[PDB]
């Protein structure tokens, strides 16, 4: 009971950060995949003028 | 016999007393085993991490 509490809140602590550390992970593959969208959209002109 | 008695009586009071140290010796270990419990789960989500 006493003791587990405190290492309960720890824990708490420990999961929001691991969720500001995602929201990261989320946006760095936003640019990746901005980044494949254009180019993807180059190749697409290619085709056009092909 | 008789001068045995008191001694065995005494013996009884003893062995009671050696029961309650033992009660505490009892709960000294579950502060400490409920330590290991907590920690070694810190280790555990250490793991689900990994």
């Amino acid at each position: 009971a006493e003791g587990d509490d405190p290492a309960k809140a720890a824990f708490d602590s420990l999961q929001a950060s691991a969720t500001e550390y995602i929201g990261y992970a989320w946006a760095m593959v936003v640019v990746i995949v901005g980044a494949t969208i254009g180019i993807k959209l180059f190749k697409k002109f290619t085709s056009k003028a092909s």
